[PDB]
């Protein structure tokens, strides 16, 4: 933990103020550098696992490039809770390709779950974690249930500090071949529901990559790469989850959890 005695007292405030647990990590990527708060407790991930989920299937089309492309049918009985994008395919067939882009740039479960199932299921999530050196990494459930974010269940949880070097070995490292790196990147910097999160917190014009995810217990996620203007970019996670099931989400808290670490850098 390289945080600054002064960014540790800013996050501790701006969690004191939004009542809820805050955990927040930045990687430097430039310096290696690597600062948060909570970085190391577990927190329930949402939506944002389904970076560790693309990112395990583009590993897979690495040996098999044709995979991303290969038709996968689509059916009434995939849909679940928040299905975007597939409800508009059932009876029809969506690319692996699609089914990522879904995932990631409109946060469709339907097509999660059809990831999760060419993978092997929520294990072989965890094992491809394992395989990138995330040990802290756990995906226990499909969708929608691995968003229940019970306070003190460790099911379906990573930790700030573990997503964040996940992230970069994913989006910046070589945990990935390039053409994969790339496209998982590419659907990062395309996300549709990351306005209000860590990017309304950060200069507007440096390029960024997102996941966001909400849950129960007013769970608010963000998981960023970002691009600064001439210099080496940061990954940003900001996790927050709240003390009550029905808590409303508190998107503005990732903003200004961004621009604390932002400022700082
Ligand atoms: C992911 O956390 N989920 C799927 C979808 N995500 O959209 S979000 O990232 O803009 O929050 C809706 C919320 C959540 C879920 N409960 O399924």
């Amino acid at each position: 933990n390289h945080i600054q005695h002064q960014m540790v007292q800013q996050l501790s405030a701006l969690e004191k103020s939004a009542n809820g647990r805050l955990g927040v990590a930045v990687i430097d990527t430039g310096s290696g550098a690597i600062a948060g708060w909570r970085m190391d407790e577990p927190f329930p991930m949402c939506s944002t696992s389904k970076v560790m989920a693309v990112a395990a299937l583009l590993k897979q089309s690495e040996q098999t490039p044709e995979l991303m492309s290969q038709p996968q049918p689509v059916a009434s009985g995939d849909l679940v809770n928040y299905n975007p994008i597939t409800e508009r395919f059932v009876g029809k067939s969506m690319t692996f390709d699609e089914l990522s882009a879904a995932t990631l740039q409109y946060s469709d479960n339907a097509a999660m779950n059809l990831i999760l199932a060419k993978l092997g299921g929520p294990q072989k999530v965890t094992a491809f974690a394992r395989s990138i050196g995330d040990d802290k990494f756990r995906l226990d459930r499909n969708e929608p249930s691995l968003n229940t974010a019970i306070p003190g269940d460790l099911r379906d949880t990573s930790t700030p500090r573990a997503m964040a070097l996940s992230l970069q070995k994913l989006a910046l490292g070589d945990a990935l071949g390039q053409v994969q790196r790339e496209k998982l990147s590419h659907w990062l910097r395309g996300n549709t529901t990351g306005a209000a999160s860590i990017r309304a917190g950060l200069p507007s014009g440096w390029s960024v990559g997102d996941k966001t995810g909400s849950g129960d217990y007013g769970t608010t996620n963000d998981i960023a790469v970002v691009w600064p203007t001439g210099r080496p970019p940061l990954v940003i996670v900001t996790y927050f989850t709240q003390p009550q099931q029905q808590a409303e989400s508190q998107r503005p808290v990732l903003a200004k959890a961004a621009a604390i670490v932002a400022s700082h850098y």
